[PDB]
């Protein structure tokens, strides 16, 4: 289940090296790329040495067995450097900035902004026309499916470095400060901010 | 223009398949690498599938149309993970620290140090020999031109996960605490501090 | 050790590494020592430094007909850590220098970072886009919330780094400051700024940081 993907780029005399079906081997007689485990592939490469004279070892996580979400057919926007585990759902024309990281099982609602390096946590739930500040932290919840995840209702606005801990409803239309830790719901319509955020306004 | 771009390694009988303009197909007879749009792509290898036997597609961002900062003439040093959007002017002997973000029309003087998770906002504004603390946000504002954006004097420190709202400015030599929220104008060579930053030293 | 980061740093040579996937007529190409080509006479790709392979490319523009550079990082001398005999969880996205050590069944999370010297003990956790400055110290068990970030320090080097001792929970986005030791079993709550040494099995919340519990 974890795993160590690995691209390898490798040249020699190919011809002479078979490749088991554990690994996908895109080649010609000189050079290639392989894909595959490491585990496999370091093997591949030691028992080959005297045929794969060369090769550069890419390698981007270790021991992860969550893959990430496949964006290409997603109706919303998701730039470079935001990382999103599979499992989560992206409403239509929601905003995914850069380095912003989302955990298995969050939604985002219809066009919400997920700033940049802002994070959501395992099954935190952003509703419609949001706005998640940059840096701000929404708390996870990964399991049990019963325990109540961070919830921001629709039309709400999450200050930048903000945290919302785990189990917290941010009512609809509220406002929360920037540096604000929400410890407790927030109702509609109203302005928290503090840490302990408390109302500060009813809007 | 929202693009879609993709990285395909691909393999097959690869003379069999006809790219058009719009790929870059860097391949020989049995194997090779495309670079192109979703769309077009998808369209190839489905209707050449009798030709081509594996491949795998990479991809690292949907509907985007704002491309990144051309990093290699570039007088400064950016760390890997980085993501800095085009349209931003890095100063010479500038660091941006891993995991960093700088959007579009941000501004870095000389000798100064973004550090690690950092967030330049859109047209934030950095002063030469200044240092923006690890997870600090500087707040965006992409538009009008004419609303002023944050701007960061010279001299100035910014501690670790502040935020500077939209619009303050923080004088020459300012020090601004870990953990600040700026919500008005810091002036030159003071100490603030707190939710909302006060003026302390 | 300290003295020993500092010296490696120094003895890292400012690169600006590519790769190139390139086209055209390859055979009439000789590439120089200096660059991985992994080719055919169709196609094939370069790694090597861009000061290098722009000299290349343009000396040899008749006979390559096309090519794509790729290119992440800009005059960085420190190289990233090999993840691939660790006895540990990295998530896609963390970005760790080398001379960082990690500790067994310890996870780092998405989008962390993870600057060099830093240590993590066993089945510690660092949470998704976390902090750790240069020469932070973590123990065992801890957690690290999402967005934290504990002050580094590189120079001098017999300059005192953030330690977490073991068992610590460290709420999201808490920053601690330079110097500070965190003591076993302690808990700081979200959002605070840790500017002294925390007691062992207290808890402290505020800014500046206060004991409550
Ligand atoms: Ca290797
Ligand atoms: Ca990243
Ligand atoms: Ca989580
Ligand atoms: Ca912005």
């Amino acid at each position: 289940e974890k795993k160590t993907p690995v691209k390898v780029y490798i040249k020699g005399d190919l011809k002479e090296v078979t490749f088991p079906e554990t690994v996908q081997a895109f080649v010609n007689k000189k050079s290639g790329v392989l894909f595959g485990e490491w585990s496999e592939i370091k093997t591949i490469l030691d028992e080959n040495s005297k045929y794969i004279v060369d090769y550069v070892v890419e390698n981007d996580r270790r021991n992860s067995a969550i893959p990430m979400l496949d964006l290409k057919g997603i109706k919303a926007r998701i730039e470079p450097g935001a990382i999103i585990r599979d499992h989560v759902e992206i409403g239509d024309n929601a905003v995914i900035m850069m380095n912003a990281t989302i955990n298995i099982g969050a939604v985002i609602g219809e066009g919400s902004m997920i700033d940049m390096n802002a994070v959501l946590g395992g099954r935190a739930t952003v509703g419609k026309n949001c706005h998640v500040g940059a840096g701000a932290v929404l708390a996870g919840v990964i399991e049990p499916p019963s325990a109540k995840p961070v919830i921001v209702e629709d039309d709400v606005v999450i200050g930048a470095n903000v945290v919302v801990l785990e189990g917290v409803t941010v009512g609809k239309g509220a406002v929360v400060a920037a540096g604000a830790v929400v410890t407790e719901d927030v109702p509609p319509y109203t302005v928290v901010a503090g840490t302990p955020a408390r109302v500060i306004k009813e809007i």
